[PDB]
C-alpha cells in the first residue's frame, strides 16, 4: 500500500495498544498502568495489565482522572505496579503428580 495520502484529526487524543496512568475509580489516591484496548467517540476502554478483564471499564479519554505515562513525576506521586506475571496466567491446567516440599531434620 503506502500509495497516496490520508490526513485526519483525533477524537479526544488517545490511541490503542498504548499505555497510560489511570486513577483507580474506587481509589482516587491510587494510580496504575493501563492499556487502551478500544477508543470510542469520546471514551477509551482502559485495561489494567493483569487485572481480570472484567475490571476493565469505559473511561472518558477527556477525564481529569486519566493521566499519561509519566504523570507520577509531573506531580510527584508514587506509582503502584500491576498484577504479578503469574496472576494473569489463566486457563492453566496442570495434570501431573507433584513432590512434597517438607521434611525437617533432628536428632
Amino acid at each position: 500500500g503506502s500509495s497516496g495520502s490520508s490526513g485526519v484529526k483525533p477524537p479526544h487524543g488517545f490511541q490503542k495498544k498504548m499505555k497510560l496512568e489511570v486513577v483507580d475509580k474506587r481509589n482516587p489516591m491510587f494510580i496504575r498502568v493501563a492499556t487502551v484496548a478500544d477508543t470510542d467517540d469520546h471514551r477509551v476502554k482502559v485495561h489494567f495489565d493483569g487485572w481480570n478483564n472484567c475490571y476493565d471499564y469505559w473511561i472518558d479519554a477527556d477525564s481529569p482522572d486519566i493521566h499519561p505515562v509519566g504523570w507520577c513525576s509531573k506531580t510527584g506521586h508514587p506509582l503502584q505496579p500491576p498484577l504479578s506475571p503469574l496472576e494473569l496466567m489463566e486457563a492453566s491446567e496442570h495434570g501431573g503428580c507433584s513432590t512434597p516440599g517438607s521434611g525437617p531434620s533432628s536428632g
